[PDB]
């Protein structure tokens, strides 16, 4: 029980961390950091990235968030499994992990923190991991298949800055991809997930603001 | 054993799928690849990235090469076990494969492909990763600790292009990292290591010999 989470509240891959920590039953202590002002112990435990989110156990550093969700599953695999126990199904939702990662390490920037062509750029980028995280779903319950599952953390998220991202970078996300809307809703059930995620208005209102002051 | 790998020779990459399964002991078709004319398999088993290497086992397809690695090693875990049992130093272990491939995604390119400007940032980078990883070794036999290990694994393809490295990019390896040179000749006694890694010169030749084509 003696855990960590140095996170910032609207971070989509924090968020997977809380997910996990939660789907486990696990009491930690959850630290915001001022991502402007890094704490000591941010930069201490994570001397590499210097990035959120940083869980500490037992005052040891794991970095990175889908290896946070693979080490909190690894503790405790019998409560709320996570990962598949088939190792094939464990591959293809890896494969997917990494996917959502190097397709939206730069968008879940520029996105709203860019205009004009690298903003388009971006918004080229994110509709295509849409598309194709629509069609991997198919039509299934969870990226999981019948349960919720690593898939649905590493983007589940996401779906608190669907309506950022429609209103700062004009993209049509609700109407376009309903069957990613019905399973953000299957998602939103759980309690994990309704703790972990932010209310969308305040991300929003949050990201306006920031974009407003540093761009007009 | 009904596994085929499709890779490209030189591959640092794919030289991880290769010693895993060398590993395990794992009778395999191994499938070179054209990476100027991909091959209709690869483009039908790996359509996401379309990038080698791909492993096929049964007719599916597992897609990136850490990924690959760990699949290999959960399908044969008793057999030279590659990740610790520990779930810390698991994490710990995925943590440093996924340093080196995010900060060697562009170099592994930019570094024999590149000049001016370009191929400069690439050194600064490379320097940092080896710099990196030569601390993170310290005084012990392998990344593994007392055993190689997924994080050795993960880097020891390199080793084939360090000659490369310091004749096309003005670099000064060998002479700067005796730790990590003594490291690989360490991991080289391994047979899975020794049958992975091509020839040096030959990877020099050839990228010499496709630089003067595509720049003079
Ligand atoms: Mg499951
Ligand atoms: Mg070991």
């Amino acid at each position: 029980e003696e855990i960590i989470l140095l996170d910032y509240w609207a971070s989509m891959y924090g968020m997977r961390t809380r997910i996990a920590l939660e789907e486990k039953k696990v009491k930690y202590e959850y630290r915001e950091e001022d991502l402007s002002n890094k704490s000591p112990l941010l930069l201490q435990m994570n001397p590499i990235h210097k990035k959120i989110p940083v869980l500490i156990h037992e005052g040891k550093p794991i970095c990175e968030s889908i290896i946070q969700v693979q080490y909190i599953d690894e503790l405790w695999p019998d409560t709320n499994p996570i990962l598949p126990s088939d190792p094939y199904q464990r591959a293809q939702a890896r494969f997917w992990a990494d996917y959502i990662d190097k397709k939206t390490y730069v968008p879940c920037k520029a996105l709203w923190s860019e205009s004009g062509e690298k903003q388009e750029a971006a918004k080229i980028e994110f509709i295509e991991v849409l598309k194709t995280l629509d069609s991997e779903l198919g039509d299934k319950y969870y990226f999981g298949g019948n349960e919720f599952g690593l898939v649905d953390i590493a983007f589940i998220g996401f779906y608190s800055w669907f309506r950022t991202y429609e209103e700062v970078a004009n993209l049509s996300i609700v109407l376009e991809f309903p069957k990613l809307m019905a399973w953000a809703q299957r998602c939103l059930k759980r309690e994990s997930v309704a703790k972990a995620l932010p209310d969308s208005d305040k991300v929003l209102k949050s990201v306006s603001d920031h974009r407003k002051i540093i761009l007009g």
